[PDB]
């Protein structure tokens, strides 16, 4: 679990969407697995705009954060689960990192801010779900 807060905006993984995301919808991508949804409260999050592939993502099945470097957002695909059919998850990126299930929505940040988010990965690696190219987040 784990969402990004910024402006009036909350950032969470789609599949993890509650109801009241639902009934606040502003934007949402099936293929990136991501969901934003209007908040009455101002956030405490910065998102990162740059083109750094390393950072520190955190991993809440280990209570504990770790360095990673990272591919730049790609169309990877992503075998079927609950949650979707097989199909290819785009603005993705991939590092060498332990992650579970229940690790999605943990942050990736660099230096300049908030990076993205988990949302897949296994066997020694971590996906996260690019937030970089969305510029709207911060107006
Ligand atoms: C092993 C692991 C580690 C971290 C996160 C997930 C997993 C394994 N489940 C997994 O990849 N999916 C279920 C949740 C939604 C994911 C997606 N973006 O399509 C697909
Ligand atoms: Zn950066």
């Amino acid at each position: 679990s784990g969402a990004i807060y910024v402006g009036n905006y909350r950032v969470v993984n789609r599949h993890l969407a509650t109801h009241n995301d639902w009934a606040n919808l502003v934007w949402e991508d099936s293929s990136r697995d991501l969901l934003v949804s209007s908040t009455t409260a101002q956030g405490c999050d910065t998102i990162a705009r740059c083109d750094c592939q390393t950072g520190v993502y955190y991993c809440s099945s280990r209570r504990k954060h770790y360095p990673v470097s990272f591919s730049k957002p790609s169309l990877i695909f992503v075998e079927a689960s609950e949650y979707y059919p097989a199909r290819y998850q785009s603005h993705l990126m991939l590092a060498v990192g332990h992650s579970e299930p229940g690790d999605c929505g943990g942050i990736l940040r660099c230096q300049h801010g908030v990076v993205g988010i988990v949302s897949t990965g296994g066997n020694g690696l971590v996906g996260f779900a690019d937030v970089r190219d969305l510029l709207w987040l911060d107006e």
